[PDB]
């Protein structure tokens, strides 16, 4: 078994950067709330340090779908008690079912109860909620509207053990694109909330009324009034839309209902929100705008009620993309609204907000210029939950598909005020990493993200100010520097629809945009010469990989590479290229104008991650396999003429280098792989020959890895990426 040495784990500062598609307070404790993600686990505030703690970073290798977090219940009769409904994709993407995790210490350890079906954290449908709930007078008693048809679930002993209800039979017929041959828009997302009337019983009996949500557009709410043994759909409801959300207020005894005309969350044309008094089984169309109405662009969701004070109420478009989300305002049971902005001149706007984004400055996307109708900062988009805090009604939180943004001073609306509104993500790192640098001189670390770009990172613990611009690509999905001369860089990635390449030679002070070789469709990957003077890219889309020698102005198609494949410089000489795909790999000598396999056997065909080692011509470590093939760590010392395994590896999946223990001759090693039976992140200081587990139990993140660097100026560093943890950096202790 490889020792574990002591390491200290902390994430690069960037706050943020992903979708929270839920915000939950817990109804008795002040200060106590939940965020659940959809890629990323989920998260505990803490006040005293106002940061998130994340809970589900154990999830690790093999159940890496866990970090899909569909569904949370925080117990209002128990607050240390909460509850997790689990899982990632309900196609094949996670070949795993969900399963519902429960804690007795606010998600500090958990238990898994494994779900016979699949759970969708990361699927549409995701921002209708939340299907989890508690018995708020019996805290025993959970439910669970599942994904799929089927139906409603149920535990009646504290979340152990869970089985469907016999007696709800209506699982929902609803799937955004039930013909999509992507196989990823046509799944039935089911039985989506569940609502307890809490006046419906008293501590230690089983609440009688219950309501819940079904995406059925002719049946969107049941409800049973024999405490879960019989279930009917409510007499009287509209029928047309999807029911995003259901809120109770037993105060006035009344159910909010917020519909939309898809599940969202990217979507969203139409929508209504009603009003049921149950006393009188009264219906109410109490729509801001209702859907009979051609003004109604969007549906409705972020529908939330201010405990304190339960005649006021808000809720939220889902969606207007433009000119941004509008969010609404009564504060008499729906009777009237206002909303956060509104049309004063076309295309001028006055405003019930403002908005600080100094914490993180990167939310205006690098622009501070906008065009009218549009601001920037904007208020937000996939804004599917909007929550009033339970114990203040001057606070509020809310999702976006890249922040939480929060007020403290909401009820300034009301005396014709503006709320101030400020990000509050410290702690909460969503991004996925797709790659990652750490050069020899200048910053310590340079990102490239999924969504919002990535970052030249001059302090780990500071937000940067902006992503790259000038291209700024939506996602980042490959970066390099000249190891010979480092401020030249090269960067390729996503913008609007296609792909494209950035340059700079001045470190990132400044980057400019090249001309594109022919096809592009995505940014795939790219590589830069040792001294700067050749670029290989090999773009998304196109049918060849090219080389420039114009620093990106003009480019020539290299004839024997695949399409796609991946392509690393050595790091000494700069004539000399590399490339690797499906079990083949390529050298040129000649600067990138031409590549010839050298190995065609023994390497495994789905191996796809490689690195030349700074300092070391021809010296190149390539990681990868499949648990049905071969897999493993492999090494090249002749400038890939040929590859050996290390007898030391399992199984690994990446590979990089750092800087060397002192009196070790050679860089240390980081893997991401299977060392004697153990899976993890391991670190070799004497060539391979031996490891060390740097990474533990708790500290696993799931389907981490496929960006990793190690810093030639520190010894121990890692720098490593996860798909919806952000970038971490790992210090020997
Ligand atoms: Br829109
Ligand atoms: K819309």
């Amino acid at each position: 078994m490889a020792p574990s040495e002591n390491y200290t784990w902390k994430n690069v500062r960037i706050d943020g950067g992903g979708f929270v598609p839920g915000i939950i307070f817990n109804q008795k404790e002040a200060d106590l709330i939940y965020a659940r993600t959809a890629i990323g686990g989920a998260y505990r505030w803490n006040s005293a340090t106002s940061s998130w703690i994340p809970l589900l970073d154990w999830v690790g290798w093999d159940n890496w779908g866990w970090n899909g977090v569909m569904s949370l219940a925080t117990d209002a009769a128990d607050p240390n008690r909460v509850y997790a409904a689990v899982g990632m994709y309900t196609n094949t993407w996670d070949p795993n079912n969900g399963a519902i995790l429960r804690s007795t210490d606010r998600g500090n350890t958990w238990q898994a109860t494994p779900l016979p079906f699949k759970v969708g954290g990361n699927m549409p449908g995701r921002g209708m909620g939340e299907r989890l709930a508690i018995d708020p007078n019996r805290n025993s008693i959970i439910y669970y509207g599942a994904e799929g048809g089927n139906g409603l679930w149920r535990s009646t002993d504290y979340g152990a053990t869970w089985a469907k209800v016999s007696s709800f039979t209506n699982g929902g017929n609803y799937a955004q694109d039930p013909n999509d041959p992507n196989d990823y828009l046509n799944k039935i997302q089911g039985v989506v909330w569940v609502t307890f009337d809490p006046a419906s019983g008293s501590a230690g009996n089983t609440s009688q009324v219950i309501y819940v949500g079904v995406a059925d557009t002719q049946n969107a709410i049941y409800r049973s009034t024999d405490g879960g043994t019989t279930w009917s759909r409510l007499a009287g409801q509209p029928t047309g839309f999807l029911p995003h959300k259901g809120v109770y207020d037993a105060v006035n005894g009344v159910l909010y209902i917020a519909y939309s005309d898809t599940g969202g969350p990217y979507d969203g044309a139409k929508g209504d929100v009603w009003k049921f008094t149950a006393s009188s089984g009264t219906w109410t169309n109490i729509s801001p705008i209702p859907s009979s109405s051609s003004d109604l662009y969007f549906g409705y969701s972020g529908l939330t009620i201010d405990r304190k004070n339960p005649n006021t109420l808000m809720v939220a478009s889902q969606i207007a993309w433009w000119p941004d989300a509008v969010f609404f305002r009564s504060t008499n049971g729906g009777a009237s609204w206002t909303r956060i902005w509104d049309w004063t001149s076309y295309p001028s706007r006055s405003f019930r907000y403002t908005m600080d984004i100094t914490e993180v400055p990167w939310l205006n996307f690098g622009n501070s210029n906008p065009v009218a109708p549009e601001v920037s900062p904007k208020l937000g988009w996939m804004n599917e939950s909007v929550e009033i805090d339970p114990h203040n009604s001057n606070r509020l939180m809310y999702g976006t598909g890249a922040t939480i943004y929060a007020t403290e001073n909401l009820t300034s609306w009301d005396s014709g005020g503006q709320i101030l509104l400020k990000p509050m993500v410290k702690g909460l790192e969503e991004t996925a990493v797709l790659d990652v640098v750490s050069p020899p001189v200048g910053a310590p670390v340079y990102s490239a993200l999924g969504d919002i770009g990535g970052f030249r990172h001059d302090d780990l613990t500071k937000v940067p100010t902006s992503m790259y611009t000038t291209p700024n690509f939506s996602s980042t999905t490959s970066i390099d520097f000249a190891e010979l001369q480092p401020a030249t860089m090269v960067r390729v990635g996503n913008l609007d629809s296609g792909g494209g390449i950035g340059v700079t030679t001045n470190a990132g002070g400044s980057w400019w945009q090249g001309q594109n070789p022919p096809g592009v469709t995505s940014g795939g990957n790219v590589a830069l010469a040792a001294d700067g003077g050749a670029i290989v890219w090999a773009p998304g889309g196109s049918t060849n990989v090219y080389l420039s020698t114009t620093f990106g102005s003009t480019w020539t198609a290299i004839s024997a590479l695949p399409a796609g494949a991946v392509i690393e410089a050595d790091r000494v000489n700069p004539n000399k290229f590399y490339a690797l795909a499906n079990g083949t790999f390529y050298v040129s000598t000649n600067k990138g104008a031409s590549f010839s396999a050298t190995v065609t056997a023994g390497i495994p065909a789905a191996a796809r991650k490689f690195k030349a080692v700074y300092g070391r011509e021809g010296d190149i470590w390539l990681a990868g396999g499949s648990s049905t093939t071969t897999y493993g760590l492999w090494r090249s010392t002749n400038s890939g003429a040929s590859f050996t395994k290390l007898a030391s590896v399992q199984e690994a999946d990446n590979v990089t280098f750092g800087k060397a223990a002192t009196g070790a001759t050679y860089p240390a090693i980081y893997i991401i792989g299977k060392v004697d039976n153990v899976r993890g992140v391991f670190r070799s200081t004497n060539e391979g020959a031996s490891w060390v587990r740097i990474n533990d139990d708790q500290r696993q993140y799931g389907n981490f890895g496929e960006a990793i660097s190690g810093d030639p100026r520190i010894y121990g560093r890692l720098y490593l990426g996860t798909n919806g943890r952000g970038l971490l950096y790992g210090d020997s202790a």
